């Protein structure tokens, strides 16, 4: 029927600058990361993949990731009875560290992102390095940022290609993959329909948070902010022209709300 | 990749010349009763439903059920994150009451049995009666044996109509009922093949327990003793040609080491 499962990543910390560019206020914040699992007639479908902790702390212990073992990918997923090899397409937003952690463990299945991302991963502009910095989830761009000591054992140039795409798609059917460039290159959101309940929209990168959207005002990392605007300008309009529950990435207080773990959306309405 | 979930739906008495047919000995026996969950790349099929309850207490009460809550269908599937209507296809080995007896929580799934099935329960010899003596499955069978007080709310003809089939055959692949009359009109067993374990036939009521199938020794519950005794043949040369663990449909003590609730049979192996 379409079920969709969050799979709860923990949480990191970022100035309020970082969240909100320019507008703040700073101080410290703590939000969470999550990924999305859709089970659907067409296959299990999961919609990036958190963050790894090992690479946080070494690399941005800044962030001050707390993430306990079932808020790993294979750690959630055993929350429902599921492994890493049950999953049959995983989808990358964009190569950010915090949404392709979890990459390394699924080479058996298919995966996709934007045509432009992989690229980007390979040779990013010197303001996003420590944005792609987790390059295990591609053998290729582990090779191209001279990181391949990131590499999980098995993980080939082979079980880590993607297929590019671009613009609009329908990842299945009631599924779409919506283009909102701007955060990265390539940074896709994403709408799932269902029977009952109306249309979610997962805003992604292209909205931290609610304020975020309410104020069009994007997170500090981007590579470009005109380009980030007219995304969130696209995302509310999205929202809008279907019924979408609009649902944030990186929003603690709005996070609360959501269900995680073995609850899930898309309910069969008796 | 295909798992199998057995349904625990708790357990049921005989007489121990009932269970052994002739040979006994006598006394009471308790003996489990379960259904069959394949979740499979071509959907989630449902072997068997089990039994009723209120049934049971109403018309069989010296077979003394014993059902835990979590041991109806619905509430087995609730072990699982699953309900009724998540299954696609409902098959029954036969209509006898511990078998068909969640068939009524889904009028939305297809139903399949063998050809000569839905005609007997409509009209069965008179020494079974009480094998089929809950029609609830079928709304055209409780007409005929005048016991449409068994039909729960909303069972029509047309949300209980079984599609007939003959001889051996592939539910999906690797998967096949195995034709198995005698015990009844049109019994039928259950094979599953899995990519990295040994098939399992499921005897159903073809073989109660593993003393029956070691000395030819049926249920006393049967139609034709002859069919019965080639369907023991039958299933004993099946599970020798191919590697099958035979796992039986009412033997406790072998029951004991059978994977039931979040437990299931099909693991990935690393
Ligand atoms: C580690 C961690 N960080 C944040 C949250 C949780 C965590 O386990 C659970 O719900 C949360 O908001
Ligand atoms: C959470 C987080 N930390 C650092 C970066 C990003 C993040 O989302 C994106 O680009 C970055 O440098
Ligand atoms: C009610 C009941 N009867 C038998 C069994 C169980 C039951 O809950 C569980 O495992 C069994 O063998
Ligand atoms: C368990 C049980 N009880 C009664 C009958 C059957 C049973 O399996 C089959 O035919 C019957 O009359
Ligand atoms: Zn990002
Ligand atoms: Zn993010
Ligand atoms: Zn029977
Ligand atoms: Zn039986």
């Amino acid at each position: 029927d379409t079920k969709v499962y969050l799979l709860d990543g923990g949480s990191l910390v970022l100035d309020g600058y970082h969240v909100f560019w320019n507008r703040g206020p700073g101080g410290e914040v703590r939000f969470p990361v999550y990924s999305i699992l859709i089970e659907h007639a067409e296959g299990r479908f999961l919609i990036d993949t958190g963050y790894d902790y090992d690479h946080v702390m070494k690399v941005l212990p800044f962030e001050k990731p707390i993430q306990e073992k079932h808020q790993t990918i294979p750690g959630a997923l055993g929350l429902l009875g599921l492994e890493p090899r049950d999953i049959d397409v995983v989808v990358n937003s964009h190569f950010h560290f915090d949404h392709c952690g979890g990459n390394k463990y699924f080479p058996h299945a298919k995966k996709i992102c934007h045509r432009s991302e992989v690229p980007q991963a390979c040779n990013p502009q010197p303001f996003e390095h420590l944005g792609y910095s987790d390059l295990s989830f591609s053998a290729e761009a582990a090779e191209a940022r001279g990181a391949t000591a990131q590499l999980l054992e098995g993980t080939t140039r082979a079980n880590s290609t993607f297929e590019g795409i671009d613009g609009d798609v329908d990842l299945a059917r009631g599924v779409k993959l919506i283009s909102t460039p701007g955060h990265s290159i390539g940074h896709y959101s994403l709408l799932v329909e269902f029977p009952r309940r109306k249309p979610i929209l997962f805003t992604i990168d292209a909205a931290y948070t609610q304020k975020s959207l309410e104020t069009l005002c994007q997170a500090a990392f981007h590579i470009d902010p005109v380009a980030g605007v007219n995304s969130m300008r696209k995302v509310k309009k999205l929202a809008e022209d279907h019924g979408a529950e609009l649902m944030y990435s990186h929003d603690m207080d709005n996070f609360k709300t959501y269900r995680t773990g073995t609850q899930f959306y898309g309910h069969h309405h008796h």
